[PDB]
């Protein structure tokens, strides 16, 4: 109203039937930390029609990035997806969200671990020259049901290790995970069964979780993360919170309404 900001549609991508992407402007006034969501959708009938949003751009990029489920019935993506260049949305302009770094206890390596959707925060996140600053590895795990779902796995293993400013700290800190659980494909599977069997560790190269080294943002489908919460407190981490940094952080890809 005067609560949003007016932007217009750049580019859009279709994945599949069920995922899209799409670029648009930024208001100057805007600003966003790296993981944060905010509110966006359409003006409708002259009443704004939002849902909470990942911002999916990188922090200081003139422009922003928002990846997308469409629901066949679903009150803001059954109207979504029909996106074209030119159109107009509507951005909130107060971020919030959990995926902050200051919730997490300095370490090592940041594991980000994503279903679904749930990849877009982290897409901002790896884009952000802070995260290679704080953490000797960042490993990002997506897991989705079809290969044609892992959304940005060329821009993300052919493109964005070439990138100006991030390419180097990408190549040498970086460590990309696509797995995929009803498609052959080179990898395959949970991440909670790979975290239990162990076979993500030794995939990645790196050791088991430990206490000193290892911190993790989870993003992605209630259920992943409700097993994963208990995955990780079983073997002795804690969550994060603004007042008392932590191990981990959570935070919905969805609800199930
Ligand atoms: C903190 C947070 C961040 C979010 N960020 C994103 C995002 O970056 N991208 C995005 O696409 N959605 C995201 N969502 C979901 C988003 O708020 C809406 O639910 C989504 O836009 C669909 O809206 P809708 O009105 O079409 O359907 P709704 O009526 O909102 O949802 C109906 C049903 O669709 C299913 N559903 C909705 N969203 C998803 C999804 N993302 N993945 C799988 N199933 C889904 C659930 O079964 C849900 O009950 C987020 C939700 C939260 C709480
Ligand atoms: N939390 C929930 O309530 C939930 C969870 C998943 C799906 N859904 C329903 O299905 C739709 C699509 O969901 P989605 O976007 O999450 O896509 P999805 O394609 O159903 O799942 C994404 C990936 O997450 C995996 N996964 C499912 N449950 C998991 C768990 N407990 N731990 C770790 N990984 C797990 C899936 O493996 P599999 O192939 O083995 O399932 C798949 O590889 C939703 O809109 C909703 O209707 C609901």
């Amino acid at each position: 109203s005067s609560n949003f900001n007016q932007e217009t549609v750049t580019d859009i991508h279709h994945w599949t039937d069920t995922l899209f992407s799409f670029r648009t402007t930024r208001d100057p006034g805007f600003r966003f930390q790296s993981g944060q969501f905010i509110m966006m959708g359409l003006e409708v009938n002259g009443k704004p029609l939002t849902r909470a949003y990942s911002i999916a751009s990188s922090l200081y990029e003139d422009g922003l990035e928002f990846f997308s489920i469409k629901v066949p019935n679903g009150p803001l993506t059954s109207k979504l997806q029909h996106l074209k260049k030119g159109d107009q949305i509507i951005v909130s302009k107060k971020p919030v969200g959990t995926l902050l770094y200051d919730n997490l206890k300095p370490g090592k390596h940041l594991w980000l671990l994503s279903t679904g959707t749930g990849l877009a925060p982290f897409l901002s996140i790896i884009r952000d020259l802070e995260v290679y600053e704080r953490f000797e590895k960042v490993i990002l795990v997506h897991g989705v049901r079809q290969v044609a779902e892992l959304a940005y796995t060329d821009f993300i293993s052919n493109e964005l290790p070439q990138d100006e400013f991030l390419g180097e700290m990408v190549k040498n800190q970086l460590i990309y995970y696509p797995t995929v659980t009803r498609e052959p494909y080179k990898t395959r599977g949970r991440l909670t069964d790979l975290i239990r069997s162990g076979q993500l560790f030794k995939d990645v190269g790196l050791p088991e979780f430990n206490h000193e080294d290892d911190r993790m943002m989870l993003c992605g489908s209630p259920e992943m993360l409700a097993e994963t919460k208990q995955i990780l407190e079983e073997r002795g981490f804690t969550e994060g919170s603004q007042s008392e940094p932590g191990e981990f952080v959570i935070e919905k890809a969805f609800v199930e309404k």
